[PDB]
């Protein structure tokens, strides 16, 4: 019942999903309503400014809800339509995921032009389907800086002299406040010869700006010095103060 669609524009990011376009009427909000009551509404922002013309035109969503519901789980995605164009666009983990929305673009409506541009994250081997998050990233973080950084005894194991790692672990980092971050500082304590102290209570705050300004929720962020406590090592001597100098990064 249809031959031509409307240039509609709809994009999807994160909790926030903007909608813009123009409509037949009113009927066809309707159907629209019902693609959105999957999409969301709580603490999701919905916003709907569509001009309603009757001279446009649109697309049925008669087997076309089904496929909303599909990539309903689905951030990142967005869909632009242009008459006989309709280009889809969006970020999809896991490729498994982009399947099953591919075979759905498709069979929703197979008269006319459809693109897949979706890119990976990095995600995509057949593997546990949750947008592979920061969970128990603790645990594989150590192996992307497998590197000295606390509580370090290898006689000698791997001695890599870069700092790419560092960068590529704020990346990561950025998405790992979905829990709790608890930052401790180690160092020793005897007041002025040592003011080990005001350095590594100072030192943490540092830490804190640097990977805040990676995207680092800071307000996730928590960071405690600890000094004289576990007195690794003795302060006396240029080694005892490095001995003592450690950091810490725990994410729950």
């Amino acid at each position: 019942s249809a031959l031509s669609l409307s240039l509609l524009s709809i994009s999807r990011s994160g909790n926030t999903v903007t909608l813009i376009g123009d409509f037949p009427d009113e009927a066809a909000k309707a159907a629209l309503m019902t693609a959105l009551n999957g999409l969301l509404a709580p603490g999701v922002n919905v916003i709907d400014q569509i001009h309603v013309d009757p001279v446009v035109r649109s697309l049925d969503f008669s087997s076309a809800e089904p496929v909303f519901t599909a990539s309903v789980p689905i951030p990142d995605f967005g869909l632009k339509v242009e008459r006989d164009t309709v280009t889809l666009t969006g970020t999809a983990p896991s490729s498994e995921h982009k399947d099953a929305v591919k075979r759905a673009a498709t069979s929703t409506w197979p008269d006319m032009k459809i693109v897949n541009n979706i890119e990976v994250t990095g995600q995509a081997p057949p593997g546990p389907p949750a947008s592979g998050p920061c969970a128990d990233l603790q645990s594989a973080i150590n192996a992307v800086t497998g590197g000295p950084i606390a509580f370090g005894n290898d006689g000698a194991s791997l001695i890599p002299a870069d700092y790419e790692i560092l960068n590529r672990v704020a990346d990561k980092l950025k998405a790992c406040p979905d829990a709790r971050v608890t930052i401790n500082g180690y160092t020793d304590n005897t007041g002025s010869e040592g003011i080990n102290i005001p350095l590594s209570a100072q030192r943490a705050k540092i830490v804190a700006d640097y990977l805040v300004a990676r995207g680092v929720a800071g307000d996730h962020i928590a960071t405690v010095g600890l000094g004289s406590v576990n007195p690794i090592a003795s302060n006396a001597t240029p080694e005892g103060r490095a001995k003592n100098r450690r950091v810490e990064i725990v994410v729950n």
